[PDB]
């Protein structure tokens, strides 16, 4: 129950009355007389928007300062006054001087240098002598309404006077408020004479007084403005509120009522008929849109904390979209207003009486609901709690009135409740987990290998590819991820087995992706090459490079060229080994990379299952050494933080193979035209005997099987390591393997990952993403922001890989970026490597969201840091980003 | 010298010069008949660029697959050439396919193929049959002008014919080159008829049968394309370039003479004295224009590798530019314009002959330039040994050719020669300097405090604000950076001492902010309290606050009212105290903190006093410990990397207070009314027996030094922790204090940041910025990006402080951000608080950083994370990629 003193250790300062009272007015100045306080952390704050010059959104402040308050603010006001009208003409009709504790403390008079002024400049000037300390918001807004009334209304006379005219008191234009009711109201005929205080111009403001039926939403506000407008002008006032659907009838139709009143009688019911036939009309219209919504918003719980009006309104507007209310309380209403609220709440639903911080945490602990609609201080004390909440104030940034603002509020709504995070924050935390499912989440990461690996290409819905004429293809060469797995081994230059042509654009677009040299030296074929035998050429490319550059050893890929005409490379290996035995300390790994085999994903993992298969021997079992097998799609960024993760838990990393210190870029003290900064060979042929084995991207698997019947370490497969639900199966992994608990530093960690989903979820909500992506890399999008809200309009892979169909999107298909710019129509978000832009640039979508391979108009893009709670942290503050500047 | 076959173990396939002479077309359709590696890793490199339809930037691929290579690729050749015809229609006049290594093998018949297909479309095709293996980038040069001459030209007569026609053969329009030349040609009355393969349209490049004189300025490539032209057509040739003034001026005065030689005589010297005229007038502002760089680029060294005709003519251009050349080879280049060049070789240059990786690091390590012009290969081979490049290739991104482009190339190499970040690189690292410099940094560092704090603020050129009404204010109460020091304290809420209503636009402030809940209780003061004694509401708040939430610590700060009518809060402070002896367990720290005396940063420093003065004793001498007292510029994650990087080097740190883990933002288990998570008062106890003290902000020297006569301890100071020269200082002190040596991870870390200021200091050359930041965050901020080449237009500070003069930037001035709107004309990047994005709206500044306090539109910003060496590479990689997307 609203007691409007108070007791120190809630209600703001009269200035903030006269600001929520005031500040809403466009064109004008809203000067405050005072300290940094008053002004300096309050302007461009207040929530109402507006279609004209946009000069109220810009703060002005006289600071107040040392030696003036001991000898007067009088004079400086003076000359801000006249400064502000000078500078500022042209842009501002009227201006209001906000008088502060400061300002009353010390004695200066607004009213008196408002006189003092107002000769000087054309423009008025309103002295609104509002304290701060004198009472709470109310008397401020009493205030405000006080001299709205005595030095604005009754000045000037319309230019048009529609013959039923209307003013709008207690409306502020909140996100767009206003604009839901106003193609209403001249729909059905009515002009809205004055809207106060809102998206309203200042002459526009002082034509109120030609009006004949006033509509007050506000009461807490602005109603002793309408009573003594009543008192002054004969004006009727009527109490209503736009807030739903059968509250707007009944508000249309109580309007109808009192203008047919006021002009005319009641008989010839000219406005009653056109109010009922466009209310039956759009209700029903309203109706159907609303339909689909309320079915997944049926049942649920709900408490409120709203102040004003919409403590009543929206009781009723939940109450018709299909949820039922288990607490209500309000801080700043009236008397009436509660009661009206009490009369509407259902039995079994208590009223918090305790506003304060403690009483919310005691209803929402006590109730238990599920959605909490409240306002902006229990904005945050809600989210902790891990429960749905839907903001109604002047932070919110949607329009709710009206019919298409209940659309849009019921679309809000479903955002908020049914969001796919919330069952996963509300999942029980691996810290407390018992240890059944501790076993079962480790043995389900054991056997993923296989999962994957049994997974038949045939039985697939996803579609096999049938385009003739491919253009902007996002695949790159299997060659490319094979000199990738090539450039990670410590002391080595990659031989390419080609046609000296394909080295370039290979070794190029590496070297525009990553920023870094690349050696990628090739064995030169000509067309008298090509013919005969081509295994000429390896034995004297082999030989040359081992006598130029000295590497300890070889990594030998072919092109498409060389599986065209078929050359085994391992007869000319074993050829050069016999002709050359001094060259016998130099091995070889030689991989099979045809271009007709698929993209940069395959290659990485033909590439890396060669290296696996030949290099490493099985020896003991040394424990404490985890062998892990990054993926293609990880950059070497998370590679490094891969291996940090891995030590944070005492276990010893061995990765294979190494991009995180090889390509990620660093000035060594001598360059060397090998690469060097991977693993060494030493490291990669000890790693046979690590206690485990991880391999981090689903292509990998085969390669993991190549080492689990080789050496017999158990392996363990994570298709992610984003989105707070893998993360935490790799937790339990690493755990089981090192047999001791997580860190204190991950489930710090894990704390800000959550505070970070509970504060962006809702810009994640229902918003049409498209991603075109490798094999990989498109899981993991599609995964993280699938499980975040956002609806994946079409997954666009570059090729078919095992588990593609089972994706949360409308149609996954293989194709190029021209499956892309076709595909992505209405949408806000891609997510593609950086050669898609031209997409974007067709269907000017400007959040482009630079992944995968490769991306060369951003630097940094080696850097990328998406792994972990961290990394997962880091992408979703990006894309929540993106999501706000794009819109 | 060139040596035009090749070894296997540089030139590229015959696909590449066939692309490089032909794909710079721009209306055609680009049909590549072969599988991934060609076309796939290729498309939208070239550097052509284009004011017409742009496709050519788009790629096509035929996607070669399994069967059809074992069966035949032609009818797939059919189906692509179909459908692209088809789906393309009134965006392709012709289309080009260029036969592949793979299609050759195959035995697929391009010419077949096409003539099949060239009744069927309306859109003539062009059988580019260039296999890779058939030689170098040469041989498909040479292929590309047979083609271009058999199939283009002599096909259409154009419509209008200038009667002094021209052709352009050899340029390919590399980043504006072509549009640097054309508004010389029309202006003195020559027309080109056609640009070969640049910037042309396919039926604009059927009108060269009809023209009259011939320019090469590329002879590798289209040599034969012009005698064969001579031979057919009797059209002289004139092998020029256009890279220089002088080798401009001689080309244009060739130009001259054939025309008038060819229409009409000699005598009548029509072209000549026009082209005259024109040379001398543009020659002479050219010069005037070119002055001020020479100055700057006087006596450098030079060396260079570019392939091309560039070769010849840069050597002119660098030598009058006033640089010399200490080594010149080419790889890609005539024997006639390599004889040229050693021609204009000055002695005691000597001319490389090994093009490859090792040749080139030789040189470089012999000659030890300053300046390497060179190709894409060694764009980042030079780039590691930490000397200035310039690039002049295809992934050159400025027009450098006549006379505005020489102006482009002076700037450029003036951006790249005279960057303040060479010298940076170049000095000598923590790891390997002598002992007396690690004793001189130490000490500097140590003297630091006392540096800061005797300059006085009277001496300070930078100018005392003297606006009357300021608009837009960037000030904050520093009641707010008294919360926000309160807000890092474990289990404590913070007691506002005011007026009721500054609780609100603070607590809401830092809410907007940090996204998280903020305490913050008031006492609130109505008018009665006012008037006689306002120090009763502080004795009941207290009371009312402990009964209710039970602190065991009370944080008070005052208002601005509440030093206007003066009352002593510690007063108060004994009084309660006196009364409640049963509350003398909980202490309370009173801070003055005014709203006349300043902004956030001091109101965080005098809290910070505050604290230190008050709640820590002198003890012992605990080794290892350190103490950090964080400046309100740091963010969480800022703070929680500086606790990281004391405990990399064994060190205990105790932060105060510990916003990383108060604010930083954590769903703990239970929502407390008070603030949780900060330090507690233990730690904060015992950190006055700490071995050394550290702060991160010129504002809290002042507070060092409450700690160095209280108990003892040695202070550290950095203004900073961005820009690799003060972390290095920071690396020096932490090593100092821990007394072993810097860990390999702060190293690679350190690599990594110069890999990143190496590759990315292109764009952060002579940038106009402006920073309107906070008196700390600014000094930060200004010289990160004044020591990476950007030149401050305006460093507008929130307050006056100490050491703002010495701030690199052409104007320093205490403003508000009209200041900013009203300085940051003519610039690109603006570093300033959201609450500045009106500013960027009214000047059109699409690069905002948001950064200091508040930032409310950009999500994360709490955890926004500039320290240390991956944070300055986080900050440099953000700057970067605003500078790419907002040009
Ligand atoms: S296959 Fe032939 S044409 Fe294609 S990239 Fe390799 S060398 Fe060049
Ligand atoms: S000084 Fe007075 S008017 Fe200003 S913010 Fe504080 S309570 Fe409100």
């Amino acid at each position: 129950a609203p007691k409007f003193k108070s007791e120190p250790g809630e209600r703001s300062c009269a200035y903030d009355g006269a600001r929520v009272v005031l500040m809403p007015i466009t064109d004008v100045i809203h000067l405050v007389h005072g300290p940094i306080a008053c002004a300096g952390n309050s302007w461009d704050n207040r929530g109402a928007r507006s279609s004209d010059s946009q000069l109220y959104r810009r703060g002005f402040t006289t600071e107040m300062l040392e030696n003036d308050v001991v000898f007067g603010g009088e004079k400086k006001l003076y000359r801000a006054i006249l400064e502000l009208a000078e500078r500022y003409e042209g842009q501002a009709k009227a201006m209001f001087v906000y008088a502060t504790c400061v300002t009353a403390m010390t004695g200066d008079d607004v009213e008196a240098v408002c006189a003092a002024a107002g000769k000087k400049v054309a423009i008025p000037l309103i002295p609104v002598n509002t304290p701060g300390f004198i009472g709470d918001k109310n008397i401020g807004n009493r205030l405000a309404g006080e001299v709205l009334f005595k030095h604005v209304i009754g000045t000037a006379e319309p230019p048009v006077l529609g013959e039923y005219p209307i003013n709008l008191i207690g409306e502020y234009n909140i996100a767009g408020d206003l604009w839901g009711m106003l193609p209403l109201f001249e729909r059905l005929g009515i002009q809205v004479l004055s809207c106060f205080s809102g998206d309203a111009t200042f002459e526009e403001l002082r034509y109120a007084h030609r009006a004949k039926l006033n509509i007050i939403i506000c009461s807490k506000s602005l109603t002793n403005l309408a009573r003594k407008m009543q008192k002054n002008y004969g004006m009727p006032y009527l109490e209503e509120s736009f807030y739903g659907m059968t509250d707007t009838a009944k508000a249309l139709r109580d309007i109808a009522r009192e203008l047919d009143d006021a002009v005319g009688g009641l008989e010839k019911r000219i406005m009653q008929d056109r109010v009922e036939k466009l209310l039956e009309e759009e209700e029903a219209t309203c109706r159907e849109r609303l339909a689909p919504y309320r079915a997944r918003l049926e049942g649920k719980r709900s408490v409120l904390f709203t102040g004003g009006v919409k403590t009543w309104s929206m009781v009723n507007a939940l109450r018709e979209l299909g949820v039922e209310i288990l607490a209500a309380g309000t801080q700043n209403s009236t008397l009436e207003d509660f009661y009206r609220m009490k009369a509407l709440m259902h039995q079994d639903a208590r009223i918090i009486e305790d506003t304060s911080s403690a009483g919310l945490l005691q209803v929402m602990y006590d109730k238990m609901p599920d959605l909490i609609v409240a306002g902006g201080k229990t904005k945050f004390l809600a989210l902790k709690t891990k429960t749905p909440f839907l903001d109604i104030n002047h932070g919110r940034s949607h329009p709710y009135a009206g019919y298409e603002g209940m659309v849009t509020f019921a679309k809000q709504l479903d955002l908020t409740v049914n969001n796919p995070i919330w069952p996963v924050l509300n999942a029980k935390a691996p810290w407390e987990k018992t240890e059944e499912e501790l076993t079962a989440a480790v043995a389900l990461a054991a056997g993923h290998a296989r999962a994957c690996l049994d997974e038949d290409l045939k039985d697939s819905t996803v579609k096999v590819p049938a385009k003739n004429a491919t253009v902007n293809p996002q695949k790159n060469s299997p060659a490319l991820g094979a000199t990738l797995a090539y450039l990670g081994i410590d002391q080595m230059l990659a031989l390419l087995h080609g046609a000296q042509g394909c080295s370039t654009f290979i070794r190029l677009q590496l070297s525009r992706h990553f920023k870094e040299p690349v050696a990628l030296n090739s064995t030169a074929m000509s067309e008298d090459t090509a013919i005969f035998g081509g295994w000429e050429n390896l034995k004297k490319g082999l030989k040359k490079v081992i006598e130029k550059f000295s590497p300890e050893v070889v990594g030998v890929m072919t092109s498409g060229l060389t599986e065209t005409m078929g050359d085994d490379v391992r007869s000319a290996i074993v050829h050069f080994r016999q002709e050359y035995p001094e060259h016998d300390g130099v091995p070889v790994v030689w991989a099979s990379t045809p271009d007709y085999c698929g993209s940069l994903q395959e290659g990485y993992a033909a590439t890396v299952e060669a290296i696996v298969r030949s290099v490493p021997e099985p020896g003991e079992t040394i424990p404490g050494q985890v062998t892990v097998l990054p993926g293609a799609h990880l950059t070497p960024a998370d590679v490094e933080e891969v291996r940090e993760l891995c030590e944070a838990f005492g276990l010893d990393p061995i990765i294979v193979p190494d991009i995180a210190n090889a390509l990620d870029g660093h000035i060594d003290e001598t360059v060397s035209p090998l690469s060097t900064g991977g693993v060494s060979m030493a490291r990669i042929r000890q790693a046979g005997q690590s206690a485990a084995t991880l391999f981090i991207g689903d292509s990998l698997a085969k390669a993991a099987e190549a080492m689990t019947e080789r050496c017999g370490m158990p392996s363990y497969g994570f298709t992610s390591l984003t989105g707070l639900a893998q993360v935490d199966r790799f937790m339990e992994t690493l755990a089981a393997i090192a047999g001791r608990p997580i860190p204190e530093k991950f489930r710090r960690w894990r704390s800000r990952l959550m505070d970070a989903m509970v504060d962006s979820h809702y810009q994640f909500g229902l918003k049409k993403v498209t991603v075109a992506l490798e094999g990989d890399n498109l899981k993991t999008l599609v995964n993280f922001l699938a499980g975040m809200g956002c609806e994946i309009q079409a997954a666009i892979a570059a090729t078919r890989v095992r588990g593609l169909d089972g994706l949360p999107a409308r149609d996954i298909f293989v194709g190029d970026l021209e499956d892309l710019e076709t595909a992505a129509r209405g949408s806000d978000l891609i997510v593609a490597n950086s050669n898609g832009r031209q997409a974007a640039a067709k269907l000017g979508i400007k959040a482009h969201l630079r992944a995968g391979l490769p991306v060369f108009d951003r630097l940094g893009a080696h850097q990328k840091m998406w792994v972990g709670y961290r990394g997962t942290m880091n992408l979703l503050f990006e894309t929540a980003n993106l999501f706000q500047a794009n819109a």
